[PDB]
């Protein structure tokens, strides 16, 4: 079946083990920097949701970790804010993970500059599309930072995401290191209520199912059939988004 097909290649399990997960995220990031010793910093992007705070949690344990282990004093996990203009909850996450190094940087100016320029072109954007564009705004940021840092750009994505393809391509989708995929919604909510997060963090229609639905045909579920086509349809509708530029080479389209 589809389902079974997807749920392989995203890597997703019909239950998981909080702790466990916890340790193999982590593991996996320490392991990537003593592997690639130049790199000195963890970049990552948080905006006060589970997402972003279960990873944000995940990298500084990791760094955390490495120091002690290799006494190295100059690693370092940055947590970029990226609001546009002008959230309470960032501040609570910010408590909740204790990061190194806190970075704020304001995207709205970037973001109208490049709409001006756009529009005096001819080209006027709807709501919609300037939303990927503060998306890959975020991006840029992000990438900068990790220039100057010798660092690496650490996504949020995970396979109730990647199933849907529900981000922007080479916005949140522009990483360089993801420790959550694999895990489902639900599932990311277990990792952090195994980690004591306070639960207003982690407790939008576009998509014509719940995440439920998602999670639940995700862990191998049967579910109502207009339901899995539906989530089928985003999957291979999205494929290009998983995958690198399309060549001549490539036939997975013709499918
Ligand atoms: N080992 C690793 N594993 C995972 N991620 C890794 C990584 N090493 C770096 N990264 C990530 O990648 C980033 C570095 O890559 P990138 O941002 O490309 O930076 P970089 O590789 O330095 O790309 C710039 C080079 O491309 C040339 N360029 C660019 C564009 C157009 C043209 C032209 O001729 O028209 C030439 C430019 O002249 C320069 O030689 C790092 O900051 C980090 O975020
Ligand atoms: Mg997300």
């Amino acid at each position: 079946t589809l389902q079974q097909q997807i749920i392989k290649a995203l890597g997703a399990k019909p239950q998981i083990n909080a702790e466990e997960e916890i340790r193999r995220s982590v593991d996996f990031l320490k392991s990537y920097l003593q592997t690639y010793p130049f790199i000195k910093s963890l970049v990552l992007g948080i905006s006060g949701g589970q997402d972003s705070t279960l990873a944000g949690k995940l990298c500084q344990m990791a760094i955390n970790e490495l120091r002690l282990e290799t006494g190295n004093e100059s690693l370092q996990f940055i947590a970029v804010r990226l609001p546009y203009g002008v959230e309470q909850d960032c501040q609570d996450a910010i408590a909740f993970i204790q990061p190194d190094r806190v970075l704020t940087v304001n995207i709205k100016g970037a973001v109208l500059a490049s709409e001006q320029a756009l529009r005096e072109a001819g080209i006027e954007l709807s709501d919609f599309v300037r939303g990927n564009e503060k998306a890959r705004e975020r991006m840029k940021a992000q990438y900068s930072i990790a220039g100057m840092t010798s660092g690496v750009v650490v996504g949020t994505d995970h396979a109730a995401e990647a199933i849907t393809g529900f981000f922007t391509k080479y916005g949140d989708g522009g990483t360089d290191i993801n420790p959550l995929y694999r895990l489902n919604k639900r599932q990311g909510k277990q990792l952090l209520a195994a980690l004591a997060c306070p639960e207003h963090l982690y407790k939008e229609v576009a998509l014509g199912v719940t995440y439920d639905n998602i999670d639940d045909y995700l862990e191998g579920k049967n579910v109502p059939q207009q339901v899995a086509r539906t989530i089928e349809n985003w999957y291979l509708k999205t494929e290009h988004k998983r995958r690198p530029p399309i060549t001549v080479f490539d036939d997975f389209w013709k499918k």
